DNA sequence: AATAAGCGGAATGGGG
DNA sequence: TCCCCATTCCGCTTA
């Protein structure tokens, strides 16, 4: 199955919800969610992992945070939904 | 207060 | 057995 850092980078690369999620910093791989539009794509990302229940962003943050440990993705401090992918997971 | 977001331990569930 | 990779629950803290 899809791991969730691939989800949201193949989001990015594809443009699908660009109302939902956006490069802030490509280059250095930051993003961030919308404050009004993030429970769709967690809604999404629930279906396509076909879980019990309705995925809601803050669950899907939750499991970005276990992310901040191994470094796959890390939580930009001083912002808001804002986050950053490894140059491991960014270079393919 | 109302609303949003951060934080994160712990229990539970996936699929080896 | 026991780690993977989350998901779900719960509740306190900060804005």
């Amino acid at each position: 199955k899809i791991r969730l850092y691939q989800f949201l980078l193949d989001l990015l690369r594809s443009g699908d919800m660009k109302d939902s999620i956006w490069w802030v910093d490509k280059d250095k791989g930051t993003f961030q969610f919308s404050s009004k539009h993030k429970e769709a794509l967690a809604h999404r990302w629930g279906i396509q992992k076909g879980n019990r229940k309705k995925m809601t962003y803050q669950k899907m943050a939750r499991a970005l945070r276990n992310y901040g440990k191994t470094g796959i993705i890390h939580k930009t401090a001083k912002k808001k939904l804002t986050y950053q992918f490894s140059g491991e997971v960014l270079g393919r």
